[PDB]
């Protein structure tokens, strides 16, 4: 059975808490996912969570919620004993059975922090990537609450786990989509690439070995520096990169597969 990484238990633990107070009578279970459980546990890597519930949080909860996450997250790498936690909150009624896309309750994460820390908190939307999140929690996550994953919820139909798959690709067209997210954006495409190939999830680090070879060297050495940045080994300068990221992008866009293989 899966383990949770002991270095992250008591803060886990405290998360877990925090949601089943304040959620309360609507909690159906809430998940562990992502790369404390299915590994690359990195110093900068947050704690990944899905929470399910059954009514939709009233106002006041998700207020309640957002606030005293604030509290319990630190920005990512600020901490080694107190990590970034990503809470995102979904209605089981959006999962079983499937609506697509499935919307997200809401979504706790540090890069909301300035507005969460205002009051602002983004709303229930629809969201691709709810797909993708519990397809890899039905394969690989820890019920801290509730029912293991694969007595919760149902797979999603291949095609629309092609189509979430392939979601993201659109939103990268220009420069500025990608200025401020190079190293990310290109390590997202190698996963994507990856699981469109395998059928399989795998961790950023390992998705980018898998695709090294298969790259002509200009297009694998932007996947190595993007790598490279991401495993703490060397901070490029991502400005004088952004060009090749381009580059790297669209031969992604052109070469990624558009069906399961
Ligand atoms: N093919 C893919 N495989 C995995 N994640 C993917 C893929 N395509 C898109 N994603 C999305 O990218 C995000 C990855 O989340 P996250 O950054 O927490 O990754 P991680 O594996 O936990 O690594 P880290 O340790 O850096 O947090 C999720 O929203 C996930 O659904
Ligand atoms: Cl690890
Ligand atoms: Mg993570
Ligand atoms: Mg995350």
């Amino acid at each position: 059975t899966l383990s949770i990484p002991p270095s992250i238990q008591c803060q886990t633990e405290a998360a877990c808490r925090l949601i089943t107070r304040v959620t309360g009578d609507t909690l159906r279970a809430i998940h562990l996912y992502g790369s404390a459980v299915a590994g690359g546990l990195k110093p900068n890597s947050d704690i990944d969570l899905l929470v399910t519930i059954c009514q939709p949080l009233t106002e006041a909860q998700r207020a309640t919620l957002m606030q005293e996450l604030l509290a319990l997250s630190s920005p990512p790498g600020a901490s080694a004993e107190k990590r970034a936690l990503e809470v995102t909150v979904v209605l089981y009624s959006q999962l079983v059975p499937w609506c697509f896309p499935p919307s997200r309750e809401m979504q706790f994460g540090e890069w909301l922090r300035e507005d969460i820390c205002q009051g602002i908190y983004e709303p229930a939307q629809q969201d691709w990537d709810m797909v993708l999140l519990i397809t890899q929690i039905l394969e690989t996550s820890i019920p801290l609450k509730g029912e293991r994953a694969e007595r919760l919820f149902t797979p999603a139909p291949a095609a629309q786990l092609l189509k979430a798959l392939r979601y993201p690709l659109d939103l990268w067209q220009s420069t500025a989509d990608v200025q401020g997210d190079e190293y990310h954006i290109v390590l997202t495409l190698a996963r994507i690439w990856y699981t469109l190939s395998t059928g399989r999830f795998t961790s950023k680090d390992a998705a980018a070995d898998w695709l090294l070879p298969q790259l002509p060297e200009d297009y694998a050495a932007t996947l190595r520096a993007a790598q490279r940045e991401y495993l703490g080994l060397e901070q490029q300068d991502w400005h004088i990169l952004l060009p090749a990221v381009v580059r790297f992008v669209d031969f992604a866009k052109a070469h990624i597969p558009t069906q399961f293989t």
